C-alpha cells in the first residue's frame, strides 16, 4: 500500500543515537532527543505530502519542587539541590527591607538577596563574580 | 515592604547560565534548566520563612515542530531544523511501495526510506552505515 495518509505516534526507536552520532549531532543535544516522543501529522493526496513532524521532550521532575524553611538570624544547614547539590551553611537577616542571605561554603561570595517592589519580588542568587536576577510577579 | 507572603510567578531569568557554570553545573543540566520557569510560594509568620519553589518546563519549549512539504520527483531544498541543521537537496521517488528519499549535501549515504506495513508506518533514515528503524502507530 501506498496510503500514508493520519496521524502517527512513534512506537519503536532503534539505532537513533548511531544515527545522530553520524550527523555529529552533540552529546548533548543527542541525550534531549532521545526523551522526546514524536507524532507524525502526514496529508498525502496523490504524489503530494505534507509532512508535520510534532518532538515532545518528556523530563522526569518536570515539576520539580525545592522546599527550604528558615527564620531570620538563624544559621541552617542548606543542600541546595536543584543547583549542585552542595551543603552549604546558610544564615539570613534583613538589610533595612532586603533579606540577604550568606551561603558559607565550598564557593567564595556565595549567597543571595531578595526584596519586594511594587508588585515584584526581586531576586538576586551571586556566586564569585556571576549575578543572576530573577523577578517574580504576584499572583 | 517585607511582606513576601504570596504566590509568585517568574517573569524573568537573566545570566541564569552564568551564574549556574559558577557553580560548576555541568553543560547539559544547564541546557535543560534554562528551559524552565518556576513558581515560588512563600509562607511568611514574621521573621519565620517557607519557601516551596516549582520548577516546570516553559510552554513554548514543549514540543518543537518539522514541517516538510514535498512533491514526489520534485527536488526541493531541506533545511533539518529538527537534527544537524544542514542544507541538503532532497529527492523522493517511489521504488514499488516504498518512499525513498536522497538528501545530497555534505553527508554521504544520506536519506530515508518509508513504507506501510500492517497498520504501521515504517521510517528507516540512513547516514553512511548508521541505519535508524522508526515504527509508527496510526492514531
Amino acid at each position: 500500500t501506498r496510503d500514508q495518509n493520519g496521524t502517527w505516534e512513534m512506537e519503536s526507536n532503534e539505532n537513533f543515537e548511531g544515527y545522530m552520532k553520524a550527523l555529529d549531532i552533540d552529546f548533548c543535544t543527542r541525550k534531549i532527543a532521545v526523551r522526546c516522543t514524536q507524532t507524525k501529522v502526514i496529508d498525502q493526496d496523490g504524489d503530494n505530502f505534507k509532512d508535520k513532524t510534532t518532538s515532545t521532550f518528556h523530563h522526569h521532575h518536570h515539576h520539580r519542587n525545592y522546599d527550604v524553611d528558615f527564620t531570620v538570624g538563624v544559621e541552617f544547614d542548606e543542600y541546595t539541590k536543584s543547583l549542585d547539590n552542595r551543603h552549604v551553611k546558610a544564615l539570613v537577616t534583613w538589610e533595612g527591607d532586603v533579606l540577604v542571605c550568606v551561603q558559607k561554603g565550598e564557593k567564595k561570595n556565595r549567597g543571595w538577596k531578595k526584596w519586594i517592589e511594587g508588585d515584584k519580588l526581586y531576586l538576586e542568587l551571586t556566586c564569585g563574580d556571576q549575578v543572576c536576577r530573577q523577578v517574580f510577579k504576584k499572583k
